[PDB]
């Protein structure tokens, strides 16, 4: 249950109370984006219900990838509470996303 993510939704998605949230930075033209989707996928299930995991297309919603400073995409950025606590930049294997999840759970 990955979450799409735009104006409307993502202050809601990033504050859901005890919640890890992940917000996948995407775009359908980049190759290393495309890797990653389906290991996102995969740890949706089973993280689900610990872990939120949410996509926002920087094509669609340029203004918020600016105001989050992402200079880079792929770039996953992880919440906790509404703030940032970690990133993880480039396309890496379900394991680096894996662990990274886990130091705040």
């Amino acid at each position: 249950s990955v979450v799409q993510l735009n104006d409307e939704n993502f202050d809601e998605v990033i504050k859901k109370n005890n919640k890890v949230v992940v917000v996948d930075f995407w775009a359908e033209w980049c190759g290393p984006c495309r890797m990653i989707a389906p290991i996102i996928e995969e740890l949706a299930k089973e993280y689900a219900g610990k872990v939120v995991f949410g996509k926002l297309n920087v094509d669609e919603n340029p203004e918020i990838a600016a105001k989050y400073g992402i200079m880079s995409i792929p770039t996953l950025l992880f919440f906790k509470n509404g703030k940032v606590v970690d990133q993880l930049v480039g396309a890496m294997p379900k394991e680096a996303l894996k662990e990274r999840i886990k130091k705040y759970l």
